[PDB]
């Protein structure tokens, strides 16, 4: 599967930046190096937290044309219920999105007990890094798409 | 129950590709075998994973007609809260779609502790495979929406 | 409270046909017997399961006209998840379907944990049939709506 | 804070009615008395249970015109998992109600484990009346939406 | 990131106003000495409960014009399962309101097990005031809207 001519939109929060930047990496990496998109064809913004990011993604859909894109965040388990409600509101709120606009919106959101967890499905000691998993997957739903 | 010229759509994911292959094979081919539904008027598509799947399901049946559709896919509970959240979405997702578009959408996901639960309801180690009685239900809520 | 000029919509899944039955059964007893609704004004049509539900009732109700529709289904907790989310999805479409038409949409869905449960709310083993409450409300909610 | 020209609706469900009564007079009672509505400014409609709160609330809507809406219902634990599915989606479904109309309605569902917790929350057993606090609820959104 | 033009709405609740103050002020302090942001242009209204966050934002949202809003309340688990389906609704709704008016929702919302919870996150005991954070939020999220 290549996409030499898919618009992607890659919009990511800034909490836990130690697991965030690898997966964003493996994402851009992964589309580049495997399915031929064009770096100048993906656009990257973020906002604070996993909060904003079917917000983020909304308004930015708004403005340019995208083919599809990645939501991707990651929610830590807390000593409060905050971690639940936050993670169902926002996991619905990308489902949604996508559905609303009929653009592909790929859930690259972790929702995890511990850091540990987390970086380890960031590509970090000895796991696989699931943002090449998103990557393809955005190549794919965007192609389909068309 | 039999429907020669309805039309079906069944999409699928692809991971736990053991237990999603029964799963299909069992819909189509007690739609074919007792249902007369012609093997030409089923539609294949896939996706990378579960998540994927509105949103797969919405877009062909804004391309091409179809007179009902199922949603095959497996989620495995793992070590973080992921499998809940998704599971969730999924399932509200299909809900959705189907309501929206006023096509019969079947759910065909299942939502599992492990391996062994899936393959079990895919038919294999003496368990009963549950692709047959979708591909039953799609049959007959095609013929009952017309 | 009388209804002779009312039209009654019940769609009922067919698992568990043996807590099914008698549900149904009280719900038309007591709207003949004791609200007045006439046998010919009441429509039963029947879907595959409790999944079908929301989308049968829906598809009926773009047909014909209904002052009130009764869902009726058992769902029995299982061995995996899928009771869990099922009954969610299903609890939450009988309610939007009832929203966004306007129609009063009486929900008789039973979320048990085991058969004997089931058979206990359909009137069997010295327990109350819920048909009859649902019957009542039917014809109540479709007056009010007049 | 005075709302002599408000216009406030309140439907209540009918079980628990030992509950229920206690919890509408606090409500209008406190409105009457401290916030100056007129008693001819508030209708009282009734629905069979908290299933209907929300469709019950839309068609009244529907009809006339109000300022504030108070949904009052009490939901007891039981021995199957019905408690929980129709709690959420009733609340989820008021919620809706209000921000699709435009109109405030407070939510007066209890939500508890026995009769006792009820009880205690409508005033009796040196509980405090949680009908006042919804009363004084309607009247001050009542005043902000104008 | 400054927004000396940025218009911003302070919505919370009176509930809990000993950990909602510390809340509002930080959320204010911040926005004002750190963004830029003028007083003047930060309106500050105020509701009930955390179940008239979602209308009241909504309400206001339909009357002036503002960059960002910021919902804030706490809620604490009781004896009842009040505070389960409270969180989760009114969750929901901010991410609704948001999504529906295309106006950035800043959730301000803490769902805590205890008192003391709810300071710690207020800034008080030694905890980090979250107030600080939503500021912070709500400018950015404001300025990429523009
Ligand atoms: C107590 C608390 C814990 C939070 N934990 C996370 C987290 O683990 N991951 C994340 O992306 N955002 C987190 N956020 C921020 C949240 O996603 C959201 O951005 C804010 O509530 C709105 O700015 C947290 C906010 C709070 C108040
Ligand atoms: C940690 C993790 C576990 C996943 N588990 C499953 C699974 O059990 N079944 C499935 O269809 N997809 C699974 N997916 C993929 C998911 O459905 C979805 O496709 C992606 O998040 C979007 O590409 C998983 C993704 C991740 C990141
Ligand atoms: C594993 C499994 C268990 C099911 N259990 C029930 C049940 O208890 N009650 C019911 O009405 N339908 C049940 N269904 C069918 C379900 O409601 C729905 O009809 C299908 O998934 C779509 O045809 C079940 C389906 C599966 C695959
Ligand atoms: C098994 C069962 C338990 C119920 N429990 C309650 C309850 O505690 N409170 C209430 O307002 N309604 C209750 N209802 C009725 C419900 O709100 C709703 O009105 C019906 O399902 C639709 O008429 C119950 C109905 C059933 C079948
Ligand atoms: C039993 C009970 C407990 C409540 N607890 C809270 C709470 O912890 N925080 C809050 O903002 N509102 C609380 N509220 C009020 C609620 O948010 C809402 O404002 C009302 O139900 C509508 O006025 C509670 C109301 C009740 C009846």
């Amino acid at each position: 599967l290549k996409g030499p001519e898919l618009r992607i939109l890659i919009v990511h929060a800034r909490y836990n930046l130690q697991a965030i930047e690898p997966l964003v990496k493996g994402a851009v990496e992964t589309m580049i190096e495997k399915h031929d998109v064009k770096l100048e064809n993906i656009d990257i913004e973020s906002v604070p937290g996993s909060w904003e990011l079917p917000q983020g993604i909304r308004a930015s859909i708004a403005r340019n044309t995208y083919d599809a894109v990645i939501g991707i965040g990651v929610l830590i388990k807390g000593s409060t219920m905050h971690f639940e409600y936050i993670s169902e509101a926002v996991v619905h709120g990308l489902m949604r999105v996508g559905l609303d606009s009929g653009v592909p919106v790929i859930l690259g959101l972790l929702t995890v007990l511990n850091e540990e967890q987390a970086l380890y499905r960031a590509g970090l000691n000895g796991g696989h890094n699931h943002g090449n998993d998103w990557g393809s997957a955005a190549v794919e739903m965007g192609l389909k798409a068309l």
